[PDB]
């Protein structure tokens, strides 16, 4: 599924991601924009052989099982395919773990490089929330 901007903001808020660990909703929408362009089915293969999955491009090195990332963990206790669903529950619940791991949203390099320090409220501007 390719979410609309405000549609995704609303779904993230319903799943409790707004201000989670102090990160306002616009931070999460901005991250999803640059990770996946709001496409739940996005996948991308990393140089180390791991793969990133879903709207927040969650990595199989640590967070989900795909059966093809040697030496990896599955700390969200999910198949990586669950991160591609039109229902964002699994991605949100796993993102909550990731953002709590110590480095906050810097875990998403694209958030650090493209969202951090910017006017992230623009990503939710105009949305009925
Ligand atoms: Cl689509
Ligand atoms: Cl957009
Ligand atoms: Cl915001
Ligand atoms: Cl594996
Ligand atoms: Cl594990
Ligand atoms: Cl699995
Ligand atoms: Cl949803
Ligand atoms: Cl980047
Ligand atoms: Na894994």
């Amino acid at each position: 599924k390719v979410f609309g901007r405000c549609e995704l903001a609303a779904a993230m808020k319903r799943h409790g991601l707004d201000n989670y660990r102090g990160y306002s909703l616009g931070n999460w929408v901005c991250a999803a924009k640059f990770e996946s362009n709001f496409n739940t089915q996005a996948t991308n293969r990393n140089t180390d052989g791991s793969t990133d999955y879903g709207i927040l491009q969650i990595n199989s090195r640590w967070w989900c099982n795909d059966g093809r990332t040697p030496g990896s963990r599955n700390l969200c206790n999910i198949p990586c395919s669950a991160l591609l669903s039109s229902d964002i529950t699994a991605s949100v619940n796993c993102a909550k773990k990731i953002v709590s791991d110590g480095n906050g949203m810097n875990a998403w390099v694209a958030w650090r490089n493209r969202c951090k320090g910017t006017d992230v409220q623009a990503w939710i501007r105009g949305c009925r929330l």
